């Protein structure tokens, strides 16, 4: 369960997400990593899955993000697609729907995805030889 290949799928989604910039990636999420580390692994995933769901829900049809050019619109849809795929995997890992996220600090979506990627790669590393 813990060292399941879902970890690789999350890492994969994150790899695409962070190699991708859009009009929208500087917009903010609640910084669940500004906490003092007071949560189980399942709580962490639930928290991350929560803030990302707020983000894609709010920005999928947001005029600042939707794009003027074909390429901008494409990148916007890609981003929302990948966020939903990552979110889906996170919820499957979490095993939890209800986790309050209490941080004030906002970070750009971009910085948040890079942090989550570092934590995911650390989980993968702790799983293998």
């Amino acid at each position: 369960h813990k060292c399941d290949i879902t970890l690789q799928e999350i890492i994969k989604d994150l790899n695409s997400l962070t190699e991708q910039k859009t009009l929208c990636t500087e917009l903010t999420v609640t910084d669940i990593f500004a906490a003092s580390k007071n949560t189980t692994e399942k709580e962490t995933f639930c928290r991350a899955a929560t803030v990302l769901r707020q983000f894609y829900s709010h920005h999928e049809k947001d005029t600042r993000c939707l794009g003027a050019t074909a390429q901008q619109f494409h990148r916007h849809k890609q981003l929302i697609r990948f966020l939903k795929a990552l979110d889906r995997n996170l919820w499957g890992l979490a095993g939890l729907n209800s986790c309050p996220v209490k941080e004030a600090n906002q970070s750009t979506l971009e910085n948040f995805l890079e942090r989550l990627k570092t934590i995911m790669r650390e989980k993968y590393s702790k799983c293998s030889s």
